[PDB]
C-alpha cells in the first residue's frame, strides 16, 4: 500500500529547511517499523499551488495506523507542522 | 522521472466505465514510446474529493512532451476527458 502525500510549504519555510524536513521524514524510516520505504521529490511542471510529493511504502492499509500513531511519527509532526500550508493524503494498492 | 495524475470522476461515471478508463490507460504504455510503465489505484482512506491515482514512468522531464502531443495520448483525451471533474498533475523525480 502507497501513503501518498502532497504538500505545499508556507512562503517563510526556506530551501535548507525544506531539506532538512523530508531527511528527517526520509529518516523514519529506520524508526518506525511499519514504513518501509520512502520517496519524495519536487514537481517542476507547475502546472496546477502544491510542490512536494511524498510516498511512503506499507505492507498494508492496517499497519499505516501503527505509523500513524507511532511516537517518532507524532513527533516529526510534532517539530515540523508549521512548515507546511496544505497537504493531500492519500492512501492505495497501486495496481494495472 | 514521474508523472502524477490525481483526478476526481463525475459523479454520472460508473464502476465499470472507470475500470474501463484505466484498462485503456495502461495499455497506452504499448503504444506511447515515451511511457515506460503505469499504476494507477484508488484511494481508500478519503481523508480530504479526489479519489483516483495514477503513476506514470517517464526517461524524463524531456519525453513527457512526446507522450503529450502523441496521437494516441491527444486520443484518449478526446475519449474520455467528459469523465473527470478535477486532475491535477505533477512530474518530479523520486529520490531520499
Ligand atoms: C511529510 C508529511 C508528514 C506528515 C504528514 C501528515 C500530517 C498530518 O497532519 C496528519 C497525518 O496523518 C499525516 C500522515 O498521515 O503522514
Ligand atoms: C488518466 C488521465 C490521463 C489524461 C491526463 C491529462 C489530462 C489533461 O487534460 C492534460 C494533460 O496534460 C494530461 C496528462 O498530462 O496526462
Amino acid at each position: 500500500v502507497k501513503h501518498l502525500i502532497v504538500l505545499k510549504f508556507k512562503d517563510e519555510i526556506t530551501e535548507a529547511q525544506k531539506e532538512e524536513f523530508f531527511k528527517t521524514y526520509v529518516n523514519l524510516v529506520n524508526i518506525i517499523p511499519a514504513m518501509k520505504d520512502v520517496y519524495w521529490g519536487k514537481d517542476v511542471t507547475q502546472k496546477n499551488g502544491y510542490t512536494h510529493i511524498v510516498e511512503v511504502t506499507f505492507e498494508s492499509v492496517e499497519t499505516i495506523q501503527d505509523y500513524i500513531i507511532h511516537p517518532a511519527h507524532v513527533g516529526f509532526g510534532d517539530v515540523y507542522r508549521s512548515f507546511w500550508e496544505k497537504l493531500l493524503i492519500f492512501d492505495y494498492t497501486p495496481r494495472k
